[PDB]
């Protein structure tokens, strides 16, 4: 996350990170806790990925350090990517993690809502993206996990900045004019939370953008209330 500041211990329990142990363990991308046995996701994180058998799902960090060769992690059963997915700037950049064993819910892991169809109006004015992606290109992954505030833009005004591509409304941006503030490489897969009366929603899911806070290049999200049918249907056994 560019631009942005160190979370509080527990402030997003919902916000997952996922490792590869390929060769060497590291942060693979972000994701959200949505069911005890379910981490939403981008797809465009399982590239090259070939076996779930190779990722570890750690929830309730908050500091990357805190995860070691003994620490407890939750293992992958199934990864599920939307069959109309291709690749992250043409959108369907979701994917759910089956996982092994259930989550048992605390202060420091518990789901996020998502969207009610009924939201779509819904006008979001405290949303937050978080992860422990690069404060910056040519960065690396950090160790605290990031959170930095960011307003929603129409897609109208989205597409104006992506003239290269088509921000269709399965996706949702957001970001300042000037820049400065937004997701980066590592953040993928994370949560965009949205707080609206007192309940934190799951908005979106940090897909793509042209580098990272730059002036007019907003950050573009998977806009999940458009894959609610979807998680429903590959959710249910
Ligand atoms: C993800 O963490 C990143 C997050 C990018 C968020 N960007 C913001 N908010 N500024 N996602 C990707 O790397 C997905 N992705 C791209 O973003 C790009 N950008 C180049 C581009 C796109 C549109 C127009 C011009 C240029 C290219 N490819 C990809 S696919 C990986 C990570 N996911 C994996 C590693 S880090």
């Amino acid at each position: 996350i560019v631009g942005g500041t160190a979370s509080v211990r527990g402030e997003w329990p919902w916000q997952v990170t996922l490792h590869t142990t390929s060769p060497t363990q590291r942060h693979l991308c972000g994701g959200s806790i949505i069911g005890n046995q379910w981490i939403l996701t981008a797809a465009h994180c399982f590239y090259g990925v070939e076996s779930p058998k190779i990722l570890r799902v750690y929830s309730g960090i908050l500091n990357q350090a805190e995860i070691a060769e003994d620490t407890s992690f939750f293992g992958v059963q199934e990864i599920i990517i939307h069959d109309q997915y291709k690749m992250a700037e043409s959108g369907y950049d979701i994917a759910l993690l089956k996982l092994e064993t259930t989550v048992n819910y605390a202060d420091s892991q518990r789901p996020i809502s998502l969207p009610s169809k009924g939201d779509r109006n819904v006008i979001y004015t405290d949303c937050w993206v978080t992860g422990w992606g690069y404060r910056k290109l040519r960065d690396k992954i950090q160790n605290t996990l990031q959170k930095a505030k960011i307003p929603l833009v129409t897609n109208e005004e989205c597409q104006k900045r992506y003239r290269g591509h088509k921000i269709t409304h399965k996706m949702i941006c957001a970001g300042y004019r000037e820049g400065g503030k937004d997701a980066c490489k590592g953040d993928s897969g994370g949560p965009l939370s949205c707080k609206h009366n007192e309940v934190w929603h799951l908005v979106g899911i940090t897909s793509w953008g042209e580098g990272c806070a730059q002036r007019e290049r907003p950050g573009v999200y998977t806009n999940v209330v458009e894959y609610v049918d979807w998680i429903l249907e590959k959710t249910q056994a």
